[PDB]
């Protein structure tokens, strides 16, 4: 009876700028209660599939978040794979990637990383795990250079999905005739994903979306990117995990997770949703001016979004709204 568990995150982007506050509080919440989690499940791996960082420079307290989850997490015997997004430097990743290795960690920031045995806690071969991070077009095209024609949103949709192709044929040789379960990750837009506003355009130009039909046929694919959890194309071994914690404002009320995913013999028996306590109070207050007013006279001091469809004035609003939010229990961070 061979179990394999992993925990399924992404979109972390510590150090994010939030709307000139700090996530960090946050962040470090989310990662100790991932660290409590991680031990209470007796996870093998952390898969983070992407965009750990918010920038390709991470601030210090940032770069600390990352480096001592890292550290506690040597106290678990969990493995952990750290996957590039789109909004990571590669350099960046890669300054601490042979680092890693020594606390158990598989730092994988560019595309042309083989697969890999994913061990259990007990040492002994746990998974394949294909570690497929965002990829750079420019790194898939190494292929074929593929200029001066038509049709380049092809091109990139084949090179992806030959990229997914040639590393699940390595997983396969790789695994042998071994009852292990294949892990592919990647960090991406699917065909009818559900975005949010802190979601930014990728391959813009050159693939609108990837269809998840062209996904190998591993028993789970890992994905990040989006923030909002949720299953792909049917298929419930296909997943966005969504963001720990809440990237913008139209994501807040909303439940934030990671994904306990076990395997057993070979295949993959069950996803679990683990929900995120959500620790610092977001509310969006929608409405006219006497409703706005009317709302936020109810009530770690709650952020305010205020969308406002009344058409008076471009400043005048927010003068009038510093007026009446002053020294309530509350701070308010955007208007539109």
């Amino acid at each position: 009876i061979e179990f394999m568990r992993i925990l399924h995150t992404s979109d972390w982007h510590l150090g994010q700028n939030f709307y000139s506050k700090s996530r960090e509080a946050e962040h470090q919440a989310f990662l100790d209660w991932l660290l409590e989690t991680a031990q209470t499940h007796q996870v093998d791996a952390i898969i983070v599939a992407g965009d750990v960082f918010d920038t390709g420079s991470p601030p210090s307290y940032a770069r600390t978040l990352y480096n001592r989850f890292v550290v506690n997490l040597q106290q678990t015997g969990c493995h952990l794979v750290v996957l590039a997004g789109n909004h990571d430097s590669v350099a960046t990743l890669n300054e601490s990637r042979d680092i890693m290795a020594f606390l158990n960690t598989t730092v994988v920031a560019s595309a042309g990383h083989a697969p890999q045995i994913l061990p259990r806690r007990d040492g002994t071969p746990g998974a394949v795990l294909c570690p497929i991070p965002f990829l750079r077009p420019r790194d898939i095209i190494t292929s074929q250079a593929g200029l001066n024609g038509i049709e380049k949103q092809q091109h990139l949709l084949a090179a992806i999905t030959d990229y997914y192709q040639q590393h699940y044929a390595d997983a396969c040789k790789l695994r042998g005739d071994q009852p292990l379960p294949i892990i592919a990750t990647g960090h991406l837009t699917t065909v009818g994903a559900s975005k949010s506003d802190a979601v930014r355009d990728i391959y813009i130009g050159t693939l609108d979306a990837f269809p998840a039909q062209n996904f190998p046929p591993a028993d789970y694919i890992a994905l990040g990117h989006i923030h909002r959890a949720q299953i792909i194309g049917g298929m419930e071994h296909v997943r966005y995990c969504g963001s720990p914690i809440p990237l913008s404002f139209d994501e807040c009320g909303k439940s934030k997770y990671v994904h306990l995913v076990t395997f057993s013999n070979g295949k993959l028996e069950s996803v679990e949703n683990l929900n995120v306590p959500v620790t610092q109070p977001m509310a969006v207050l929608k409405g006219d001016l006497a409703s706005i007013t009317a709302q936020l006279e109810q009530w770690p001091p709650v952020w305010l979004d205020i969308e406002i469809t009344t058409d008076e004035y471009l400043h005048d609003i927010q003068r009038k709204i510093q007026a009446l939010t002053e020294s309530l229990p509350v701070e308010v961070l955007l208007v539109r």
